């Protein structure tokens, strides 16, 4: 080929809404049924073939109806684990030497599938396994993985054209390599989109990679798998090993050959990966490029001139959307005296009609906790805000885990402006004391990734934007602080976190590249001498 | 101000020949005389006071002759660091509250300051106290260092219109903030340019800093922040300490207002900053950045159909400009016979004829070894060299410490294809076996920062960006491999490094800032039901 190619324009996916009468609707039904009727084996997927392993057995259920099996993995053994780090460096070679652009039309295939074909059938595995309405299955395993892979080709198409300056008498031009050795993706349970971007942002860059995706997410995560390989990825590129990861990080953190590691999850697991890297940094041929993000809580600072209805409205979905599982969802408001009186006996009263249930009645708002570990720390959350003297319980607060992992929206009263579940803490403050609040809400932010302020007064809002500059790393204003939509609110991320390089811009993309310049000179000197050397 | 402004576009600064009858070459023998007749305390600058501090004096001297002194300095205490670490703190508000175009001006007056009255007072403290040639002065402390500033004003105001998609009904926006805490700069001896852009770069995002320079180079440090200061850096916005740096450490890695690092030295001392960082992880309020560049050695491979006048010069130029002591010098050549044949008698003849000596007499090539313990290494790898049997010392050789630090250029012709200084080794291939060599290169490259090919012959340059992809960072055909230009060839770094984000890129001023996106929603929902939920 003699051309410099354009890849298509990304925009984003649009969400379908599944009304009643709409087609999806049904064909949502149909893919609900048969994933539910049909529980499978869950194997590894390694070298492009699909195995069980000699590991423990364990079940995959639908955490709102946890005696209803959807498959069975197999935990990866030590064995498992090292036949995918030896897959992914089998595969280099080829896939590295595939030009960008047939490495970019796996992707933009695999989007274009999912967009279409698989759409409801990869939507129905994460309600299914993951406990999400459809609504927020379409806008995080549809939507979202769609996004990620038409942008991430755009992304890695503009890097491509980042060039440099030729002098006289010079042609410089920038190499964007693809790393050596492997990368290793680790991804949650929370987001089918998050599952699949991790391993294939990477892999598009030209690398190979293992892949460990969160139990609980396993039935969407090889699934997605499947899609990727009906859309061309060719064996071996990105192997998907299954179970709780302690095997497979046993094998990937002492092989030398390890590139680099994406991950989303908890700070405590990443922190222990951190540490096993730093331990073993003697023995990696390259400096292992350890990448992604964790989770936090999210506030919310409704001004006396915010909105009432906006506020509600932002506070339910914020806390309750996903049952509040979102790798940020709303936990902490601080509301002005005069709105909590319009709008604090309407909130705690939706929030005791909010129906969460099993998902495949459509008309349920949400659904069951992932996991009964998950259960666990709710309920010890809930019995200690009983306890506690400085909260109480407003609404719900109720808990029970005989048909699936579930725990009623609650709110708790907290008189003093001093694990991810349908929880929401408001403290009321007074109207006068707005710059106050927000000066405690700084003082606090330790855990902060994203804040928002409900106000319609200007003033207040830009007081809220300035004062909070360093207490959070994404911010809005009128709406709920969840939700973040590829190309439109990237970055972020806790405070003091270095996270600049997640998911969501060209920045993650280049992570998984070692750029080399190359000069070429067309008429070098061929006399050593600089003409201050010269007599005089 | 109502107004997007746009910033002057850089252009690189042209390079000052200092020929005879030139008006640079007055001037600067003007400085030259100035600056070694009036030898001065190198002080601490401290919240923009110039103090001598408690330490040990240590002399500043010129290496070509050290019995002459530059000045004096004081190593650094622990108080010291101390003062420094609480003025960059106190400084930060006023400066992270400047708009970007005020906090650049101050760089592109100091650009302009550099590249007109301070010019040669900036070149010859450069060649005086590093025993740099006029050039190697011009190339680096006066062109370097301006484009640096230029470049990275106008590559901070391209990061800060890199904005994201507003979709229907919302605004998104992102702000590039500054980080929390200060950052530390600690610098090497062989470049004014990266000893004032370390800690510039990040001051330009709004942070504020303290500067470690490396002894040697701090007759030049010192007048570069006087140069800063006229014009216009507000006091403790950079603060120098002087001497070993050991006392700074304990005090700056013991702070957890600790946001960062930028080095450029070592391996070994980068590696024990990087540990010490990780011992203390849990001390820091924010994740500490540590970014900058290690060195490393680079090869040159002639095909036989190179040109050997042009290879000559490489050689020479490569191995011996600033004695070998240029973050990659040329350090291993591997020739085809028959272009040995053509050239080989006259590099040697060339490089025996080369002239070193004291720089202040213009008609030398170069100077002496930085320092002692340079010359110490040098010997070392003489002896070692004349001892082993693989080495033959084919011219040069020969060192003497009584004036200055001087060793002589010498080419060493090894036998097998298997510390800076002035040392060439050439190992000549049969001609037919350049395809192997290229393997054994490939096969041997760890340190491998810079890689020169040279050939007229298409099929052979291929040949060599292919096979030698990954063997190093930067690649430079048909002419040596040193000498980067800001602008024109970026990135690289040794192999396995994590480097896309050093100096030279926007990549690295966005390691100075966390973005955050502000997302504001114009209409929000004020009923929380999904169309999902609907009977049906
Ligand atoms: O809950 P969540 O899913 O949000 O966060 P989490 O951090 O508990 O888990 C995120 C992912 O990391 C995995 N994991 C945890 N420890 C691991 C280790 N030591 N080695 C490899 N993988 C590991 C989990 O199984 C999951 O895939
Ligand atoms: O020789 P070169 O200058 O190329 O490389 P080098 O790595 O020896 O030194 C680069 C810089 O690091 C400094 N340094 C070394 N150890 C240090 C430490 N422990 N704490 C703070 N600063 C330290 C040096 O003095 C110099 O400023």
């Amino acid at each position: 080929m003699d051309a410099i190619t354009q890849v298509p324009v990304p925009a984003n996916e649009p969400v379908h809404d599944y009304a009643p009468k709409s087609p999806e609707r049904t064909r949502l039904r149909t893919e609900l049924a048969s994933l539910a009727d049909h529980p499978i084996d869950l194997p590894h997927v390694i070298g492009g073939r699909h195995r069980m392993g000699d590991g423990e057995r364990i079940d995959v259920v639908q955490p709102h109806r946890h005696a209803a099996r959807l498959g069975t993995l197999t935990n990866a053994t030590h064995a498992d684990a090292a036949a995918a780090v030896e897959a992914a460096m089998s595969a280099k070679s080829d896939w590295a030497a595939l030009p960008f652009d047939e490495r970019a039309a796996v992707f933009l295939r695999a989007a274009d599938l999912l967009a279409g074909p698989w759409r409801e059938k990869i939507a129905a595995a994460t309600m299914l396994g993951q406990s999400k309405s459809v609504y927020q299955a379409e806008i995080d395993a549809v939507c979202e993985l769609i996004d990620f892979w038409r942008f991430n080709v755009a992304f890695a198409r503009q890097i491509l054209e980042q060039q440099p300056i030729s002098g006289p008498g010079e042609w410089n031009r920038i190499d964007y390599r693809p790393l050596d050795g492997f990368v290793y993706a680790i991804t949650p349970f929370n987001f089918t989109s998050i599952a699949g971007n991790l391993p294939t942002a990477p892999a598009l860059m030209g690398n190979t990679v293992i892949w460990k995706p969160s139990i609980t997410q396993t039935l969407a995560a090889y699934l997605t798998m499947q899609l990727l390989e009906a859309a061309g990825l060719p064996p071996g590129v990105i192997n998907l090993v299954t179970g709780d990861g302690f095997a497979v990080s046993d094998v990937a953190l002492a092989d030398p050959r390890l590139a680099g590691i994406h991950f989303t999850g908890s700070t405590a697991t990443f922190g222990h990966l951190w540490q096993w890297v730093g331990t073993n940094i003697g023995r990696y041929h390259s400096y292992p490029r350890l990448v992604g993000e964790t989770g936090g809580k999210d506030f919310v600072v409704a001004h006396a001139s915010a909105r009432p209805d906006v506020l509600r409205t932002a506070l339910i979905r914020g806390a309750f959307d996903y049952q509040g599982q979102k790798c940020s969802a709303v936990s902490r408001a601080f509301i002005a005296h005069s709105v909590w009186q319009r709008m604090g006996d309407e909130l705690l009263a939706k929030a005791a009609e909010l129906r969460y249930g099993d998902i495949t009645d459509l008309s349920n708002y949400g659904g069951a906790l992932i996991d009964q570990r998950a259960f666990v720390k709710n309920v010890d959350a809930i019995e200690r805000a009983k306890g506690a003297a400085a909260v109480t319980v407003a609404v719900g607060g109720e808990y029970d885990d005989s048909e699936g992992y579930f725990v009623r929206p609650t709110v708790l009263l907290s008189d003093d402006p001093t694990y991810f579940g349908p929880l929401l803490s408001v403290h009321v403050y007074p109207d006068e004391r707005y710059e106050q609040i927000l000066d405690v809400i700084d003082t606090g932010s330790r855990y902060a990734l994203t804040g928002a302020v409900i106000a319609d007064d200007r003033q207040a809002v830009l007081t809220a934007l300035d004062r909070l500059r360093f207490a959070a790393g994404n911010f809005y204003v009128n709406d709920k602080p969840t939700g973040a939509v590829v190309g439109r609110q990237p970055f972020g991320g806790a405070r003091g976190s270095d996270t600049n390089d997640k998911a969501g811009s060209p920045l993650n993309l280049l992570r998984w590249t070692s750029a080399r310049s190359i000069k070429e000179t067309f008429v070098a000197a061929t006399d050593h001498i600089y003409p201050h050397m010269a007599v005089d």
